[PDB]
């Protein structure tokens, strides 16, 4: 009874469902034990972007490895959880262990009201290196959307809203990513990556080695708080759930309520008009010998309404290039009428589900 309860109960509720992905959609995490200590330092060109951070300890594998993590929360968290916890149902889904999304719910919803016990891990998941909509919603999910810096562990769902990855700890990645993509391995074997990785980190202090490169050359500050994406998500969100209660109020009335809207055909829509009409020859960003049209970047690009083509025989609207010095360059020069631009042009537009100028991504 209770999966289609629960969709009734959202129509109710007025509500969608939401699953948040953690590392480098809402906080970005680091072990590296330089946090702590420009933590411990008022005076620190560090300390004042730090103020926010939170830690926690955690044992791990079978000789309880101890390790500090340093978390940051995005900016804007509080109020984005709490606004879009009024139109969506939160959940939390991620490739961290049971035991790190416990510690990182503890801090950011301390008496479990945005979460509850709504929080899937690599323990329970099911799979270490794809997530799954059915997993949580088997039957129905026209209900479900997620916001996760990653399309390929979804599979590029059309329920997804892709966010940019949140780096505040300069050139520190994705801690929980170890596994990604992957075979199941022995838990022997996977205790003992996650230490080496663990370790590597804590004895290398990236951040220490950036910072000192930066003052032997905020500009000599390593870190800095400009993001912004939870006031966009947020408006982004507010619209889809806007739409989704719209379109159900036409279709349920019209059929009775036997059918419904589906936020799978929702999102595909809105975002198919951001690069309607552009069609993408890449240029050196693919490696050569891989499948450009499965490629990430071409399904994301295909997700927001480009095509992607292969060669000139139609000419594309836009060549997307790494390196200066190709033939496809060279021919889309001489052939007139195609924008040559960097890769960024792509991936900022994409991020920011807008067109940017290509003249502010002129090759060189
Ligand atoms: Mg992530």
């Amino acid at each position: 009874r209770l999966e289609s309860e629960n969709v009734k109960r959202l129509r109710q509720e007025k509500r969608l469902s939401l699953i948040v992905d953690l590392d480098q959609t809402i906080i970005h995490a680091t072990v590296d034990p330089t946090v702590g200590e420009w933590m411990s330092d008022p005076g620190n060109v560090n300390y004042d972007v730090l103020r926010d951070v939170r830690s926690f300890n955690l044992q791990e594998g079978p000789s309880g490895y101890t390790s500090c993590y340093y978390i940051k929360f995005r900016p804007g968290l509080a109020q984005f959880l709490q606004k879009i916890s009024e139109l969506y149902e939160l959940h939390i889904y991620t490739m961290g262990t049971k035991a790190y999304a416990k510690e990182v719910a503890k801090i950011i919803d301390p008496t479990g009201k945005l979460f509850q016990d709504r929080v899937l891990s690599a323990d329970d998941s099911g799979s270490l290196a794809q997530k799954s909509l059915r997993r949580l919603f088997p039957c129905d999910t026209s209900m479900v959307v997620v916001i996760d810096d990653r399309g390929d562990v979804w599979d590029w769902n059309p329920n997804l809203i892709k966010v940019v990855p949140y780096e505040f700890f300069v050139g520190i990645g994705d801690i929980n990513s170890n596994f990604l993509g992957s075979n199941r391995e022995a838990l022997e074997e996977q205790n003992k990556e996650r230490v080496t990785a663990l370790e590597l980190q804590k004895s290398e202090r990236p951040l220490a080695k950036q910072q000192n490169a930066l003052l032997e050359d905020p500009s000599h500050t390593l870190l800095h708080n400009r993001d912004h994406e939870l006031e966009r998500l947020e408006k982004v969100l507010k619209d889809i759930h806007a739409v989704y209660y719209e379109e159900e109020n036409d279709i349920s009335s019209r059929s009775g309520n036997h059918k419904h809207a589906n936020v799978g055909l929702i999102i595909p829509k809105m975002k198919q008009k951001v690069l309607k009409g552009c069609r993408l020859l890449f240029s050196g960003v693919i490696p050569l010998g891989v499948d450009v049209l499965s490629s990430d970047i071409a399904k994301w690009a295909m997700s927001f309404g480009a095509e992607v083509v292969l060669d000139f025989s139609v000419p594309p609207t836009h060549l997307i290039a790494a390196k200066i010095r190709t033939e496809k360059v060279k021919k889309a020069v001489s052939m007139g009428n195609i924008k040559v631009v960097k890769l960024n042009w792509l991936t900022e537009s994409l991020s920011q589900w807008k067109r940017l100028p290509e003249s502010d991504y002129l090759l060189y």
